[PDB]
């Protein structure tokens, strides 16, 4: 067989880039126009920074001054001061945004790791990875089936009766399963160029691995062996057996990432609307 | 022991129909859809003495309250201090007009997201009856009974009137229920009464609410997706097979059994299969009549994700209309 | 009999994609929003001095006696709203430029991605009629005995899968190919074996926009088919085989030997290395990329018509 569960490890050793969904990065902050502008119509007391060195300069042609000091510099400036608060008033709901990925993403990137690796240490190969062959592969003193994607590549994957189907019955073969994970990840690691997760893709991998589920050797949602995932099963569902709860994990946190990704261009688009409000609110003052 | 991959994709299917689409998880929040309160409370400011009485009865924009507020607009909702909500300028009716613009749009943006809305509501309600039409023969799907199965001969094996797939219930209760009895389908799979070639479809009713136990108790607390609809059918074509049949009318891979069967009209648990040759003859699996219900309610819930990209859309230009009218306003407060 | 419609049928479901048009006006709203409001370039006259107001930079007076059906008063805003004006006028000036950049973007990629699906098909990027140029040998095509040229189109899979001399209904619902037998590649007798082989997928084509999503999803149906776990000896990885199993060749006389051997084609065993899955990847790759810009274009046209509104504020001024 062999498939699903390389499978599973390219998918697990995928790339989170928090980048290619943030983005932009530019009109998330402040828009400086509308900054500049404000402090140009505070009236002739709160003007009175070094940067007001930087306006009344640079026109970028070959942009700014002070207005008449007349009720149309504090006329515009009421119409600016909530053009300027709800730049500012949305770009921390922007960087809130932002941490709720970057929380997501990594929290999906643990989740995608811990269905691997434990924990998050899969920089090296931790013997806690693999276990025995009695309570990890067949389960009967603790229900400890099924545990991560690497904990199955050593049942079906060792011992004797094998022409590398797969690429100690009862005890533990934890150093031999350390070894037998150079020699599965030498037919795996082959990756799949780690272009980005995506939640169809760990669907995908669930559901390619449901249809791998069966054998009808000697001791139902069975992959000799020594699978029998239906010492922790409990009720039928996949739910409960590990590292498929962790790649759905994974998948709920990535899903949010669309979700705010709508949320946070619709608000890049108003901060570049209030950037156009605020020249055309300046033209108050005359 | 025997038929159990191909219960799970059957279960499965039958999950997202047992999945509920609530309507408010698409249309969402709704206090920014209509006009804005602002906007209008800045139009009835730049009317001047005329035109601002309940007597306007001739034109009155939602005075059906009798007006009131119109002088009680002006309150006093700030911060620690009072400053918020209008002379008779020229200046005051120069911004009515920019208002007037404003305050149509959004009404007018009002009727449209309406109209959004009322694409979801459709689309989800035609969404909702095609995942029952799949668990049941109806859009209602509510009472195990009523007959929504019909005889062994016609579901199972399509022997007097090709009738497989009719429901994913026909299917079940089809590979389900034979004589002999074994951890098939789930633990308590044995399906007795559906047994006979005439077994009609109450006895499948009889057996209905035995074999289906675990499937109800795992539909979690989630909503229908449509690649959860394609995920579905990938199980289900995954199990579909069974090398053993009756030669002609034995297109297998469209068979959802085991063992030699030569009928699936019978007590052997061979027999307890669905052979779909005299449906599927354009040689496709959606072509059952479930999965195309699946498919179509599938269709539909991608159509009101873009519906929902529209009404969020809507919202941003009423919230952006809202600002405008305030930058409106600030033209009459000038000397 | 059927014994490799499996396989056969997950090939067939890309070849119904590529069968299909992506009509590049779908992705395009209106050409109203798009060019520049003329209400702007209204506006525009109305407060455009009365120097320059007639003096054309090289008409002016057919455009000033165009708004017939407010005045052109010599005030502060005759070069006070201008300015405000001015300041929308080009700022709608560049958007809608960008606006017909983006909709020439779209165009571009949609067209290269309806190529790459001809180019998975047919192997050039004009499915016009079946050609000889679409096919190629038993040794290139199927077994890999010779040249790798493999995978490169789902029209040489499906005529190495489903044609052989042994061959009941071996797929397709109806018939299988018999001229393409063994070392005789004759992608001639390929052309002949494809109308036949190919009528049940030109029915199976429907009203399904092609989508990035079903590409994805019909390279995962090929995923599921692709496998013969009995084959032959060094290299012939048995999971990246398409036939019936118990073979030593592919495109030969028996009905197993209907199969495509991708083992010297394919590489690093990613799937996505064959011609023709690279393709819809290609075309999947720049369908979604319309999305993206057909976002930007909606995005832009609102604040086209947003611009529009500012100037009667502006405009306003000047009364
Ligand atoms: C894009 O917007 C800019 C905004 O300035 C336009 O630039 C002006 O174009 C007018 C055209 O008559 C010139 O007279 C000005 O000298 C330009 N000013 C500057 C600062 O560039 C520009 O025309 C718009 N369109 C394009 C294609 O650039
Ligand atoms: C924006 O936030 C400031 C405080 O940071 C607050 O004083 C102001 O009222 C807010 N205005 C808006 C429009 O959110
Ligand atoms: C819709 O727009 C028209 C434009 O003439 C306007 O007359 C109408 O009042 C608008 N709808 C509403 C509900 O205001
Ligand atoms: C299913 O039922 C048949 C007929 O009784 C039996 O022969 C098989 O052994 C059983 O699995
Ligand atoms: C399916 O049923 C047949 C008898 O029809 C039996 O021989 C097989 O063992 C069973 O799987
Ligand atoms: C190919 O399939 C045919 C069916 O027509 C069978 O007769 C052969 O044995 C097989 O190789
Ligand atoms: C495929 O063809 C081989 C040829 O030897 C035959 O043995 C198998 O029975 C068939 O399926």
């Amino acid at each position: 067989q062999y498939e699903a569960l390389c499978g599973a490890y390219a998918i697990t050793k995928q790339a989170i880039s928090d980048a290619e969904y943030i983005g932009d990065t530019t009109g998330d902050p402040r828009p400086k126009e509308v900054e500049d502008l404000y402090i140009m119509t505070l009236s002739d007391e709160d003007y009175n920074e070094k940067r007001k060195s930087d306006i009344l300069q640079r026109r970028d042609t070959y942009i700014h001054s002070i207005p008449a000091n007349s009720e149309a510099r504090a006329a515009a400036h009421v119409a600016i001061k909530r053009l300027f608060y709800k730049a500012g008033n949305l770009s921390a709901n922007i960087a809130a945004a932002i941490s709720s990925i970057k929380a997501d993403t990594r929290s999906a990137g643990e989740a995608l790791n811990r269905a691997r690796c434990g924990q998050a240490d899969c920089k090296a190969p931790d013997q806690k990875w693999f276990e025995t062959r009695s309570k990890a592969c067949s389960g009967t003193g603790e229900q400890k089936q099924g545990m991560t994607i690497a904990s199955d590549i050593s049942c079906l994957c060792s011992a004797a009766t094998g022409e590398t189907l797969c690429s100690r019955g009862g005890e533990g073969t934890a150093a031999n399963a350390q070894t037998d994970w150079s020699t599965t990840i030498a037919d795996c690691d082959r990756n799949v160029e780690g272009k980005a997760p995506s939640p169809a893709a760990i669907e995908a991998a669930i559901a390619v691995f449901r249809a791998a589920l069966g054998n009808a050797e000697f001791t139902a949602f069975v992959l000799a062996a020594c699978v029998d995932y239906t010492n922790k099963l409990a009720r039928g569902t996949i739910n409960d057996i590990p590292w498929i709860e962790q790649l759905r994990t994974a998948a709920a946190k990535l899903a949010g990432v669309a979700g705010t990704r709508a949320q946070l261009d619709g608000m890049r688009q108003e901060m570049r609307i209030i950037e156009d409000q605020a020249w055309q609110a300046f033209a108050l003052a005359t």
